[PDB]
């Protein structure tokens, strides 16, 4: 099948029944093996880049496509059996994946193939393709003898119930508080009437995100700001101290018996930033470079309370408690800015949104968005589009826009990579797909849908996502779509962002969807200005989660609360509240990429060089250094470091000058 069409490149199937997708995973699975089973099985002195290598490769893009169809509805189906469906498959796939991942036998057929083999003689990917696939072995321990390789075991087996039992207690709770009316005062009407009542002229409120912050934020009443923080940091103290305190020191015994220091050093070195004393070196530095920012946001909020304590009657105590900065920032917020975000909503209509950030995106990377008329989808809200280059034409792929929240769907925002953009075996390449779910406000009471400008900021950063899934293209699919590192991933998704912060780039994505009048320049002037407010305490509040991230996968022997505690005061100077164990409340630690917290930070970083290097220097919106991002830093996907694509790009080693203009400091 062509490059150069859509025809047939597109197959996966979003309307598979409970059966079907417990069917497909069986003999997904059993034929999977069967080619682990013959690679692991090939006499070492006829092992060949073909009968290797290549079967390898070849099977990973089949394996990884068929499993997309089967782990994808447990995200985006209206029926709850197909959902469970969907999880179970997912669940039996990924315990399938350690279990090939574990192959000592298919790993020395590739041990023996690079030492035999003229690295020269294949291409750049392919060496790439062999270092990390026997890298990848060596992290699991398949050189190590089997005494050492079983208890890595049955420690790598704990760690991941724990982490299970870690989240499973946070999600499972289910702590309450009743205040009056008069204790939520400040609270909005809406709020309070979402709420329920019990048989008493009080309010139920849990501590879900969705009560807790507009509490913690909006909320005048210092001692339910005071309850509310207390029990929202105390959640399964006792479980998940008691978690934490066996899962840290296992994690460091694991990263020993695999040759690591800590298990810091063990996640870093498959990350940009490498290694745990750069890791500190890049906080410690940023921490210091933001202190006076800091003290004066800090001082200043500090005078905000002073002053409402006096005009409410309200006692003071003369410092910031850990219940008073959301207060308080959100006051600076308005006192500031004052931006209406429920007024300015209503001059980005989705449809109009849509249109110009598609509009925006197809200029700068020289490409063209067509949507595809009666196109397969799991719900009918879901729209499909081609991607085709403007000037030749290729077809790079397609993207579905799944942009309401639905029962049953993935209540976050986020891009699915559904197909990767990698070589087949014919040479043909393959057509990449993904998925963009959001779930932003659907149209009510006759208004069309209406997005906040923080959603606007959301779609930009997840389209980001999408066009890296969409323009990289390699030669293994191991190596394609997103699948950078970890403190790169957010590269793409971060630099996007700036432009709904551009004046001229939200001219073209705003229209009152009344009469269609522009946002006036002085309300646009207003709101690019306010982008920085509270910028100081909220990266330092950053920066202390990311040291307690790197300081308990360091030194597993600390307590978590105390380490808490001790950055509190030493970096946000916003005291940690006393009884109360926040890290057993950091799903982030457990499940998910602990060792990484960092990450985020990290990628802005980057992506704030580029912006301001290239972007801002020659028009953001000039095809030129468009088409070179597009080149150099999304279309090699993972087959280059990511380093050394910002390395081609900037044509000089990154740093954080652009970082810290932005900021002021
Ligand atoms: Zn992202």
């Amino acid at each position: 099948m062509s490059s150069y069409t859509a025809a047939g490149r597109n197959v996966l199937r979003w309307d598979l029944s409970p059966e079907q997708i417990k069917t497909r995973t069986e003999q997904l699975i059993a034929q999977t093996k069967q080619v682990y089973d013959t690679v692991g099985t090939i006499a070492l002195k006829e092992v060949t880049y073909e009968n290797c290598l290549q079967v390898l490769a070849d099977i990973e893009v089949t394996y990884i496509v068929e499993r997309t169809m089967l782990d994808f509805p447990q995200h985006v189906s209206s029926d709850r059996e197909v959902r469970a469906a969907s999880t179970e498959a997912d669940k039996k796939l990924s315990r399938f994946d350690i279990e090939m991942s574990m192959r000592e036998d298919v790993f020395q057929r590739i041990v023996h193939l690079q030492e035999t083999c003229d690295l020269e003689k294949i291409k750049p990917e392919a060496r790439r393709y062999l270092e990390k696939s026997i890298k990848m072995g060596k992290r699991n321990g398949l050189h190590l003898s089997e005494h050492i390789r079983n208890e890595i075991k049955s420690m790598k087996k704990r760690m991941s119930e724990l982490c299970i039992d870690f989240n499973k207690n946070l999600n499972e709770d289910d702590t309450s508080l009743v205040f009056s009316k008069a204790e939520l005062g400040a609270l909005p009407d809406d709020f309070i009437d979402s709420l329920e009542k019990t048989d008493e002229d009080k309010y139920k409120v849990t501590l879900k995100y969705p009560h807790y912050f507009p509490v913690m934020k909006k909320c005048c009443v210092p001692e339910t700001r005071r309850k509310m923080e207390m029990a929202f940091h105390t959640r399964c103290k006792q479980e998940n101290t008691a978690i934490l305190q066996q899962l840290l020191p296992l994690r460091a015994q694991v990263a020993k018996l695999l040759g690591y220091n800590t298990h810091a050093d063990f996640v870093l070195e498959l990350n940009t930033a490498k290694s745990t004393s750069r890791v500190a070196a890049f906080l410690d530095d940023l921490s210091q470079k933001l202190k006076p920012l800091g003290e004066a946001e800090r001082e200043f909020i500090l005078s905000l309370k002073k002053k409402e304590c006096e005009e409410r009657g309200f006692e003071y105590d003369g410092k910031i408690n850990a219940w008073d900065l959301h207060y308080y920032m959100t006051q600076t917020e308005e006192l500031k800015y004052s931006v209406d975000q429920e007024s300015l909503k209503e001059y980005f209509p989705i449809e109009v949104v849509t249109e110009g950030l598609l509009s925006i995106y197809q200029e700068l990377l020289g490409l063209s968005f067509e949507q595809v008329p009666d196109a397969h989808v799991w719900n009918k809200s879901v729209s499909l589009y081609t991607v085709k280059d403007k000037a030749t034409g290729e077809v790079l792929g397609q993207f579905y826009l799944d942009l309401y929240p639905r029962e049953g769907k993935y209540n976050h925002a986020a891009c699915f990579g559904l197909q990767p953009g990698c070589l087949l075996p014919d040479g043909s390449r393959m057509m990449s797909v993904a998925a963009l779910v959001v779930n932003f406000s659907q149209p009510v009471a006759g208004r069309p849908s209406l997005l906040r400008h923080d959603e606007v900021e959301t779609y930009f950063h997840e389209f980001g996502h999408v066009m890296h899934q969409i323009c990289a293209q390699t030669d293994f699919a191991r190596f394609s779509g997103t699948n950078v590192e970890r403190d790169f991933v957010e590269v793409p998704s971060q630099m996007l962002e700036n432009w709904v912060w551009d004046v001229d780039s939200l001219r073209k994505l705003s229209k009152h969807y009344k009469d269609g009048h522009p946002i006036t320049d002085e309300l646009l002037e207003k709101l690019v200005a306010s982008r920085l407010v509270n910028t100081g305490l909220l990266t330092l509040r950053q920066i202390v989660l990311s040291k307690v991230d790197q300081s308990l996968h360091t030194n597993a022997t600390l307590d978590a609360a105390s380490e808490y505690a001790k950055y509190c005061t030493e970096i946000l100077g916003v005291a940690a509240t006393p009884g109360t164990n926040m890290p057993a409340t950091f799903g982030h630690l457990a499940g998910g990429y602990d060792g990484q917290y960092y990450g985020y930070l990290w990628s802005e970083v980057f992506s704030m060089d580029m912006f301001h290097s290239c972007f801002k220097k020659e028009g953001i919106m000039n095809p030129e250094v468009g088409m070179k991002y597009r080149n150099l830093i999304l279309k090699p996907g993972g087959s280059l470091d990511g380093m050394d694509m910002l390395q081609n790009f900037l044509q000089r080693e990154p740093n954080q000058k652009a970082f810290l203009m932005s900021r002021g400091l």
